[PDB]
């Protein structure tokens, strides 16, 4: 057996040499040299010099630059808040204990960093669904009379809500649990034990199915239709040069965007239902770090793709920084 | 005394306790704690992680783009060779140290450090030198019937190695020296040492004289004038909206380039001039930190505001990155 399980963790390290500290009580520097934990630190420092200043600018921007303030733009806005909870409750958490070399807020402080971190990181998710359907519905046209407005806009918003607390909290209160992983300086879902008294195991299918092979469906539908859709109508207006150019662009930024949204969740999920499939044979805490670098790293990329890369807002991004025009 | 002297360094703490140990054979952490030093590595990451691809990208995107390539842009590709330099002979080997706590690579290797660090910085501050006198020339036209051309352009490039060999070699062979600095990770000019077998005094005065004072000078009269010579034309040409724009643009550029200047060098040649006055009064292996971060910091800020800051090189930018097209 590789690993060491205490009441609340589990240590991916054997204590055969009786060296295995508890995550909540003690450095762990046997399971990962002392420098490396220093790197984690850089990369959380990395996430957050990039993260909050990308995703500031953002909702401020708005606050100036009233062309931004669209209901189809609620959902970008959304985005970036929940990429703010990824860096305050989740990067700086990390950057702190990273430096402890342990969980210095033991098992309620595990909840609370797991809670915040994870719902984020949903939020985000699921925003990048809800704007597929949005934009889906809007370009698609699939309703007879419809109009997408304000109201529609927020119950999308309140939808990436819900979908993230039916993610987020069941483990607080029964189902499956949050625990310190890979090198137990940040907490997470737990779906690498088969604690039965929690049911692990039903509760990663379940986030495997609703959480990624649905919004991954969804996803791919909507978008896939939209580029139909703008293909066909450009094919029946040959003549028009512009025309061609936003089509190329349209299809350009589908593709950018459902790689983007496979780099960040694909390998979370290849480990889990890799792991389901091979109970329990030890994964380096290192290893175990590679799902939640990919998935991390996206609250800088999201921004840089789903707003950054937009003349309109882009524009405003200089006015703003520069003092007031240019 | 708050210092502690070796042969070859000057650690800023006090051996009263006897705890003091060299630089080069062992860590640092009575004068800093480790987080501190880990803190140091996650800086050094960062500039590497942007200082690298800011500065490469430059180069590549000239390699592909004829329009870029040409002679009032060599010393522009000079300044991110020169950040390369900082990049690579300071960056990474300051991470690498950092976390070991103290300079692994024994005095030899100080000087190499030393001496690529300081040949980066001021290659690149030259460069920057250089830059205003060639836009002085060509715009404010001071001569008879002279065409600024590939001859000049590179005359410009081999003047900025020369200067810059001129400061970073003689400490190298008997005028001042190189030691390990601050946290005694990094190691740079000695200019808060009476170090007399070297002459540590006139040295820090010739630096302060000849390679701040006169690159200070030459920036703000070339474009002071340049300023003024693209004011004047523009009330004689008050007809052209264009005009008055390109004027006001210039202006907010020489503004953001000199205040640019002054945040990097001021701060470093502020503390200079202060020690040279305030002898050995114990300045933390903090305090002498911040000369070097407004510094190194600069290796990311100068190739942003020289050049991601010209809508030119910007389009190219997207082209290259963009796979070819876009
Ligand atoms: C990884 O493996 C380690 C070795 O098995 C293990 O560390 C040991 O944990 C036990 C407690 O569970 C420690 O026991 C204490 O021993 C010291 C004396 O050397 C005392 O502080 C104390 O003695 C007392 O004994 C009394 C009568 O039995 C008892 O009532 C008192 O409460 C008190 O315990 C303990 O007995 C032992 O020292 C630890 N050894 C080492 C090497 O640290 C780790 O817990 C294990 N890691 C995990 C994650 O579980
Ligand atoms: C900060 O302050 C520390 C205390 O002053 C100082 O550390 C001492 O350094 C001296 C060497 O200059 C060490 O001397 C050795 O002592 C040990 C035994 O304790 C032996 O390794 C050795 O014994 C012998 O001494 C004889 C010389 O008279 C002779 O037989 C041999 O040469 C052999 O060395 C040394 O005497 C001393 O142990 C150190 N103690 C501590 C606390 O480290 C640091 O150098 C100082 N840092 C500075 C000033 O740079
Ligand atoms: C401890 O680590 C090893 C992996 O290195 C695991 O050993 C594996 O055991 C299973 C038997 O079910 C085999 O399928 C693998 O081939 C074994 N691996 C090796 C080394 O060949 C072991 O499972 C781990 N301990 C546990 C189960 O916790
Ligand atoms: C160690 O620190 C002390 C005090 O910090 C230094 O003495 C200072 O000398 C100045 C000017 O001579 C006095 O005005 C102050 O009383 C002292 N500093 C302060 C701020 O109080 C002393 O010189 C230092 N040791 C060394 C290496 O010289
Ligand atoms: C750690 C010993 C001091 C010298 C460090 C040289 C770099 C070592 O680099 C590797 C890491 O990249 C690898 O992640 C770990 C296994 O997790 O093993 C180390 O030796
Ligand atoms: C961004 C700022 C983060 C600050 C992190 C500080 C971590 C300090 O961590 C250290 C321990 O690792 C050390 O062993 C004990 C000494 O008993 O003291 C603590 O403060
Ligand atoms: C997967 C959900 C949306 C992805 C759909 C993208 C399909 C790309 O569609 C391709 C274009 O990318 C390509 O430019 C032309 C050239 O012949 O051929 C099309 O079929
Ligand atoms: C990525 C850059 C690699 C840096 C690796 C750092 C190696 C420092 O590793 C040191 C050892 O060299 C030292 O012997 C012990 C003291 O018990 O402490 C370790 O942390
Ligand atoms: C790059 C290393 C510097 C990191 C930021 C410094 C935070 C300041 O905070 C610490 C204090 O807690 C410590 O007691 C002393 C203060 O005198 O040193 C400072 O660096
Ligand atoms: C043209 O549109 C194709 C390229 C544009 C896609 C956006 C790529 C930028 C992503 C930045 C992510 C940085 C995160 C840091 C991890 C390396
Ligand atoms: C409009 O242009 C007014 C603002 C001027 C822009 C220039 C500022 C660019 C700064 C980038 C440097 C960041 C350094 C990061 C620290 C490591």
């Amino acid at each position: 057996m590789n690993g060491t399980e205490g009441p609340n963790f589990y240590v991916p390290f054997s204590n055969k040499t009786g060296v295995v500290r508890s995550p909540f009580e003690a450095p762990q520097y046997y399971l990962a040299e002392p420098w490396q934990f220093s790197m984690l630190a850089a990369y959380m420092f990395l996430l957050i010099m990039l993260g909050f200043p990308i995703n500031f600018l953002t909702l401020y921007v708005t606050v100036q630059h009233k062309k931004l303030r669209t209901p189809l733009n609620y959902i970008l806005l959304n985005l970036a808040v929940a990429d703010l909870f990824m860096v305050f409750g989740g990067f700086t958490t990390t950057l702190y204990t990273s430096l402890h070399g342990y969980f210095v807020f033991g098992p309620t402080g595990c909840n609370l960093e797991g809670f915040f971190a994870t719902l984020g990181g949903e939020i985000a998710l699921w925003s990048l669904v809800v704007l597929a359907i949005e934009r889906y519905v809007v370009v698609c046209k699939p309703m007879s009379n419809f109009r997408f407005g304000e109201n529609h806009a927020i119950m999308g918003v309140a939808f990436t809500w819900v979908m993230a607390l039916a993610c987020a909290a069941p483990p607080l209160v029964g189902w499956s649990r949050y625990i310190p992983e890979g090198m137990q300086c940040s907490c997470g879902i737990d779906y690498y034990t088969p604690h039965e008294e929690t049911n692990n195991e039903s509760f990663v299918i379940y986030m495997f199915v609703v959480h990624f092979i649905i919004p991954l469906i969804v996803i791919f539908f909507c978008y896939g239709q939209l580029v139909f859709t703008v293909k066909e109508a450009a094919a029946q207006q040959q003549e028009s040069a512009t025309t061609q150019k936003a089509e190329k662009e349209v299809t350009r930024m589908v593709i950018i965007m459902v790689i983007a949204f496979l780099i960040c969740w694909l390998p979370y999920a290849g480990v889990a239902f890799y792991i389901f499939t091979h109970q329990g044979s030890d994964f380096g805490p290192i290893f175990m770090t590679i799902p939640a670098f990919f998935a991390k790293t996206s609250a800088v990329y999201n921004p840089v793709i789903y707003i950054m890369m937009n003349k309109q807002f882009r524009n405003c991004m200089v006015t703003t920084l520069c003092c007031g025009k240019n």
